[PDB]
């Protein structure tokens, strides 16, 4: 935090390395997300391929890694309830204390700048518990990016599932939101996966369904550290299949009903699903946000309701 460091040090010959990290900055309540941005130095196509947490041990309980074209601030920082992006917020990459950071494969690079990708990154620090005093402790926590403009042969990207036609009845001991998308690009490989929902989600699972054969993405109760969890054995989505997810959620001791779709006494249910594909079919993001083959959840496998606490 009296580091010397540079936003940009440039490496071999076509490559650099971006310094991210918070400007000095004070938590002064416990659960604190701070949130800021840099600008890619670059207008012309770049691949990020690599990432070093810098935290601060004491007290960082989670880092989220952005990428979009329309912070919701120009400050030097602002509180992250203020909104990350005013845009797509395309994640790419979390880090969760005592969680596995996972590491790109040799030869996978996010796509940034140029005429699709991202110009910004925003850089999410979550502080959990802060001590009582620290007299007016400056923390540059953050991340350090390894950027280059060697073209890359697998593309990563993020396919988002989320669900948003669902209500959990008060007091409805388990409540089932399933998401379902016919896929029909050209192959991905999902490499990882990180899970979100609020607090009565008590189970997040993600598949790909072939032929009525269902073969398991990943499976996570969301109350544990939302990093990316890695796959064992990557799973290959490809044309015509379909990719299903189902959020379970509890309406024990909630007073009314309550929404799966944004705000805050809100739920949601996202699944996010890190691939990569062959860097000249790829697209860096793609969406489900929609159950259009509800039937076949009558087949999903057992383990998709046995909870994982
Ligand atoms: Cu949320």
């Amino acid at each position: 935090c009296l580091g010397t460091i540079g936003p940009v040090t440039p490496l071999d010959a076509s490559d650099f390395a971006l310094d991210i990290r918070m400007p000095g900055v004070t938590p002064k309540e416990s659960d604190t997300y701070f949130c800021m941005s840099m600008r890619l130095p670059v207008d012309e196509e770049a691949f990020v391929i690599d990432f070093k947490p810098r935290a601060s041990m004491d007290t960082v309980h989670a880092m989220l890694l952005f990428g979009c074209n329309m912070p919701s601030s120009t400050g030097s920082y602002w509180f992250c309830d203020e909104g990350t992006c005013t845009d797509k917020a395309n994640i790419l990459y979390a880090w969760a204390r005592n969680a596995p950071p996972t590491r790109l494969p040799k030869g996978v690079g996010f796509r940034v700048g140029g005429e699709t990708g991202s110009k910004y990154f925003v850089l999410q620090v979550h502080y959990g518990d802060i001590s009582a005093f620290r007299d007016n402790h400056k923390d540059c926590s953050g991340v350090s990016v390894h950027l280059t403009r060697v073209p890359q042969p697998l593309i990563a990207g993020m396919y988002l599932m989320m669900s948003v036609d669902t209500v959990i009845p008060p007091g409805e001991k388990v409540v089932n939101a399933d998401i379902s998308c016919q896929y029909k690009m050209y192959p991905m490989h999902v490499f990882a996966y990180r899970v979100h929902t609020h607090h009565l989600g008590k189970v997040v699972s993600g598949y790909r369904v072939r032929n009525g054969q269902w073969t398991l993405i990943g499976r996570q109760n969301p109350q544990l550290p939302q990093a990316f969890y890695p796959v064992e054995h990557p799973v290959d989505v490809t044309f015509g299949d379909i990719l299903a997810a189902r959020c379970v959620f509890t309406g024990e001791g909630r007073t009314e009903a309550t929404h799966i779709g944004g705000t805050s006494s809100d739920e949601m249910c996202n699944l996010y699903i890190m691939y990569y594909m062959e860097a000249k079919y790829a697209l860096s993001f793609m969406t489900c946000t929609k159950n259009v083959a509800p039937d076949m959840f009558r087949t999903i496998p057992a383990e998709a309701n046995i909870p994982i606490p």
